């Protein structure tokens, strides 16, 4: 089929949604694609280009709060860009394995200037803006792998516990891992503001 | 070589360390051991149970700090719980890899019991314990993971940089991590501690 870079894309998607990024072989691409591997080799050199494309699409494609909206506090916009960050992560198996180690692609170079701009401009440091920036998506890659991976291994395989262990497994197996993830977002955005606000004083 | 669990998870460590979560095969893992798969298959059925004991293990042998000091507050531990967690995880190659998705084993139940006792001792609800608990996991998880992947992709391959985000790119290759990390364990601390002082005032 066609092998320009947005429909190599796709099926690679597709093929990461069926197959996880284990499956996500370049031999399994070119089966999905219909090609020989010489083929797919010039346009796909491998699986680590394959990887870093998909990271930048999962976002071009269903990140939707990159952005701080106009008069928006900071606090709103980490809140917002992080549900929107985990919303796109979730939306393709393994997506957060997918997004991890990567650095900004020149397509996002505008987008991360401009939130780091924002940071800086609500007073942060370039180097505490950064931080916080980085402790949200560290801490939303970590929720959303948790919860892509427990799924993978409750489907890979299947009492003596004791109460309180007994009754937090109950509550994590209640809920998808939302309820905890926005409980800790609140917590995480409210510490940077305890930091933000202090100055120089003791905190 | 020898065969028993003990021996089985020592050669499968020194694998990971070597070929990363990939290269951690049944077929590899016999070559290093020195043996035919079937022989390997009656020790270990597949990749899944091997994951799940070398999560384990790897907490065993260099998490030494899973359990609170006499009188240590609640900041406190989680804060050195984290470390230690953090400094077990980085020990071996794509070893938060290996932790992901995992639920406590028989053999943890006792140490993280005692974990989620000694929160509602210091005045968390189990369920707010949890979120707390589970929020330090997923941040360090998420950190270390970010960490040791975006190291294995500059072995794998190699400006027109806006200011800020070039100088956010030399902040962060500046350090491994731990920095960020630290600073960002601080804002999720004090903010489980507003959160938890606050009680039933609006906060
Ligand atoms: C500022 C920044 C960011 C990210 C990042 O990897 C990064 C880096 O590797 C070095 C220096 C700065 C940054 C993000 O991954 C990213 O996910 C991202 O690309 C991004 C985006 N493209 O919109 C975001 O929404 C941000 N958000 C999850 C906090 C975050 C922003
Ligand atoms: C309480 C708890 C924990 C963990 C966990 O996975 C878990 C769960 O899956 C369901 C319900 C409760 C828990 C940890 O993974 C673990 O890493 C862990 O096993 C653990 C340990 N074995 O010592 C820890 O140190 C804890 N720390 C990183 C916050 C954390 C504690
Ligand atoms: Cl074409
Ligand atoms: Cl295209
Ligand atoms: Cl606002
Ligand atoms: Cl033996
Ligand atoms: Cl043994
Ligand atoms: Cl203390
Ligand atoms: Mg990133
Ligand atoms: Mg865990």
């Amino acid at each position: 089929s066609r092998l320009n870079r947005e429909s190599v894309i796709d099926a690679a998607l597709e093929l990461l949604n069926e197959t996880g990024i284990d499956g996500l072989t370049t031999r399994k691409l070119a089966q999905k694609l219909g090609i020989e591997q010489p083929t797919l080799y010039w346009h796909v050199k491998n699986k680590r280009a394959l990887l870093d494309a998909l990271a930048v699409e999962i976002l071009a494609r269903h990140h939707d709060y990159s952005l701080p909206a106009a008069g928006e506090s900071w606090q709103s916009f980490l809140r917002n860009n992080a549900m929107s960050f985990r919303r796109a992560l979730l939306r393709y198996r393994d997506g957060a394995k997918v997004a991890l180690g990567t650095r900004p692609d020149e397509k996002q170079y505008d987008t991360v200037e401009t939130q780091l701009r924002f940071m800086t401009e609500n007073g942060f440091s370039l180097r505490d803006g950064l931080y916080a920036i980085s402790a949200v998506s560290h801490f939303t890659l970590g929720a959303v792998l948790e919860q892509q991976e427990h799924t993978a291994a409750l489907t890979d395989r299947p009492e003596n516990l004791p109460p309180l262990l007994r009754e937090a497994l109950q509550i994590m197996d209640s809920d998808d891992g939302e309820q905890a993830f926005l409980h800790g977002l609140e917590s995480l955005i409210r510490g940077f503001e305890v930091q933000l606000t202090a100055l120089l004083q003791i905190v």
